[PDB]
């Protein structure tokens, strides 16, 4: 079918998404950037989708509708859950856009995550399906993993929702394009790796370095020491990198960087459809732009060595990586406004 700007699609109902695409690239993402709004949007995909618990359903309680737009439709309720701190911002930015184009909140949330991540260097091209209903109920509280939860707790929660340990590590490739605002607000915008606009393996490398510094005035609930100035480290990411249930897969994105995009794409297609039936939605994947950028060689930061890595996968030694020349430069906070 014929869509705007001479573009075409197999299914006429995908056409509206080219217009949403044009809007959000130009306005929300400031010209196709992989910056704050994209990072916020990719996070919102998980905070909407993970409110899905077959464990609650089996006990005769409402378990949440999954990727259903509930965080947006019932924002007054969900954004005030403890685990949802920091999301009010992007929710309040996205809402009027989805209303304006008259697309469902659940569809919009996954679409902005998929469009946005495609802007990141070396980024993924996430499957995009359309047709989720705006009729749902608010997620139960206590379904979103928090950075001070144990690995056992996180793996049990993710597993209830349908993810294997290897899938959780893959989904955490998102932290390669990510920063925090709410754990230490004085360091709002400090990223989880040295390259928050590149979808690369530096996150998996740098979370394996020994933590040596407190970046702000003190540590805070959910934070641990950082290995590099300007970086921020989450308690959960540190533990997941070293725990025998997840440590080999973590390191596998360093040993085989090419595998990060496909494993992330497959896990996100599943996440994006929690509480949905794909055979009852429509496939609008061709609207998602093709990402640009080569798979980058992972490297050790300037001034670090292999001795600084806490290798944690017993079956397989940490790969030999190049080290950046010279002295390290403090990582910039992610910009903007
Ligand atoms: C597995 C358990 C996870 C935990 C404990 C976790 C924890 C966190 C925390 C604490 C932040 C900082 C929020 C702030 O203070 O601003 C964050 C940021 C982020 N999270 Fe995760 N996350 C997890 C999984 C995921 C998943 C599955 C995704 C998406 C597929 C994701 C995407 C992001 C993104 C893109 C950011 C950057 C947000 C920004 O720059 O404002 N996270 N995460
Ligand atoms: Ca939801
Ligand atoms: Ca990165």
């Amino acid at each position: 079918a014929k869509c705007s700007k001479g573009r075409t699609a197999s299914n006429d109902a995908c056409c509206v998404w080219f217009d949403v695409l044009d809007d959000i690239q130009e306005n929300l993402f400031d010209g196709g950037e992989c910056g704050e709004e994209v990072h916020e949007s990719l996070r919102l995909t998980f905070h909407d989708a993970i409110g899905f618990s077959p464990a609650l359903t089996r006990q005769g309680k409402f378990g949440g509708g999954g990727a259903d737009g509930s965080i947006m439709l019932f924002s007054d309720i969900e954004t005030n859950f403890a685990a949802n701190n920091g999301v009010d911002d992007i929710v309040e930015q996205q809402k009027p856009i989805a209303i304006k184009h008259q697309v469902s909140f659940g569809d919009f949330i996954q679409f902005a995550g998929a469009v946005g991540s495609s802007n990141c260097a070396g980024g993924p091209r996430i499957q995009f399906l359309a047709g989720r209903s705006n009729v749902t109920k608010p997620s139960p509280d206590h379904l979103v993993p928090e950075p001070f939860d144990s690995v056992t707790s996180i793996l049990a929660r993710m597993g209830d929702a349908g993810f294997k340990p290897d899938e959780v590590v893959a989904l955490l490739a998102s932290h390669s394009v990510a920063a925090q605002d709410t754990i230490d607000p004085k360091l709002a915008g400090h990223p989880f790796d040295s390259t928050p606009s590149d979808f690369d393996s530096q996150f998996f490398v740098e979370t394996l370095l020994k933590g040596t510094l407190i970046p702000g005035d003190s540590l805070h609930k959910g934070q641990v020491k950082s290995p590099l100035p300007g970086e921020f480290r989450l308690q959960s990411d540190e533990l997941l990198a070293r725990d025998s249930r997840t440590s080999c897969e973590w390191q596998s994105f360093i040993s085989n960087p090419n595998s990060m995009v496909p494993k992330f794409e497959r896990a996100m297609a599943k996440m994006a459809t929690l509480g949905q039936n794909p055979k009852k939605l429509i496939d609008c994947s061709e609207v998602i732009p093709v990402p640009r950028g080569r798979v980058k060689q992972p490297t050790l930061p300037a001034g670090k060595t292999i001795k600084d890595i806490e290798a944690s996968c017993r079956k397989a030694p940490f790969p030999r990586l190049p080290t950046d020349k010279g002295t390290f430069t403090s990582i910039l906070p992610v910009p903007s406004s």
